[PDB]
């Protein structure tokens, strides 16, 4: 089964920040689009979104070491860009935006979903103290 096997990380290099939830990265040698796996962030025109990008921006700029962490199943999306969960000098992006209340844990499917519920727990908690998306 693939249920219970386990995630490894690889290495990457920042080439430029995007947006809340998208980064162009270094991977393997060649440049590539990243996407946060397991969350939906609010655009620049949305309430939250100049936030959301800022927050991205700042954790991958000023991380030392940028690590990729590919789930069990699909590893591209549909147009292209990498899905994963990236780390930032060992922090997890995707939680770390979602425990800010700067994004939803969204877009969960299939054997894809490895850190479903470690990021569900910090939505709980964002929302909880009414932090951000969650004030309104
Ligand atoms: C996060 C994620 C997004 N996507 C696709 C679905 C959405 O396209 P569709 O709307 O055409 O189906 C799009 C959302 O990305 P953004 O939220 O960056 O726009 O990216 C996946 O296919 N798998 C994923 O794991
Ligand atoms: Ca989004």
């Amino acid at each position: 089964a693939t249920s219970t096997k386990k995630l490894h990380k690889e290495p990457a290099t920042l080439i430029k920040a995007i947006d809340g939830d998208t980064v162009k990265l270094m991977y393997k040698g060649q440049p590539m689009t990243f996407r946060l796996l397991l969350v939906d962030t609010p655009e620049f025109n949305e309430k939250y979104g100049p936030e959301a990008s800022a927050f991205t921006k700042a954790m991958v700029e000023n991380a030392k070491k940028i690590e990729v962490e590919f789930d069990k199943g699909q590893r591209t999306d549909k147009y292209g860009r990498g899905l994963a969960y990236w780390y930032a000098d060992g922090a997890m992006v995707n939680e770390a935006l979602v425990r800010q209340g700067l994004a939803a844990v969204a877009y969960v499917y299939k054997g894809n979903n490895t850190h479903e519920q470690l990021l569900r727990a910090a939505e709980a908690q964002a929302k909880k103290e009414k932090l951000n998306i969650w004030s309104e």
